[PDB]
């Protein structure tokens, strides 16, 4: 009573329903400034 | 494996949630334009 443990438990059977699904989500968060770029996607390089 | 179908069921029953029940959707796009309107709604023809 009164003294509640911060974190409780996330529980997954196989059978909920779609909101209390276990989804995976994973975030990707670009930074988009202009300092040397590392990560660049394909595109190919054409010549000058 | 990695060849698949790309159209999968959108399988119903009496029992799921509300959010997996089979809600009926129409839409009704209208144009609003003005070429000669041929739907207008009700609302009397009132004389000249």
């Amino acid at each position: 009573p009164n003294c509640y443990f911060p974190l409780q438990s996330y529980g997954f059977r196989p059978t909920y329903g779609v909101g209390h699904q276990p989804y995976r989500v994973v975030v990707l968060s670009f930074e988009l400034l202009h300092a040397p770029a590392t990560v660049c996607g394909p595109k190919k390089s054409t010549n000058l």
